[PDB]
């Protein structure tokens, strides 16, 4: 069960993720700072999820069911069509395809550990960012 309100405890390689997607330095710096203490709300009902991630300047709300395509944005803010699957019991993986144009291959994963941590990974081609959260 991923449901709850989550707070960040670790972040690794976020600014570089943005950098390889081409994000300019002014915007990268604003984004990393804005996301340093995010609010993440998840409501899980079986395979149905609601995930709201808020930084100081942005809020994103996704609604999806595992196995059903949905629209979101890439981490750099480009609209995409996404599809989540269960890789294993505690771990979901998301493939993203841009709605318009082409770009680096992006994806994300979310997994719950036995100690109750939520691990988010985000990838752009060969660059990986890892963020870890715990429940409030
Ligand atoms: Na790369």
């Amino acid at each position: 069960n991923f449901s709850g309100n989550w707070k960040i405890i670790r972040s690794e390689n976020f600014e570089e993720l943005l950098k390889v997607l081409g994000v300019n330095v002014m915007l990268r710096k604003i984004a990393v700072a804005a996301a340093s203490k995010p609010a993440v709300e998840i409501k899980q009902e079986g395979d149905t999820f609601y995930i709201k991630t808020s930084t100081t300047v942005r809020t994103t709300e996704i609604n999806f069911k595992v196995g059903e395509e949905f629209e979101e944005q890439t981490v750099d803010g480009r609209p995409c069509k996404s599809l989540v699957k269960w890789e294993s019991e505690n771990k979901m993986v998301c493939e993203q395809k841009l709605l318009k144009g082409e770009g680096p291959k992006t994806s994300w994963t979310r997994e719950l550990t036995n100690d109750g941590e939520l691990i988010l990974t985000m990838t752009a081609d060969d660059v990986v960012c890892t963020r870890v959260y715990v429940r409030e």
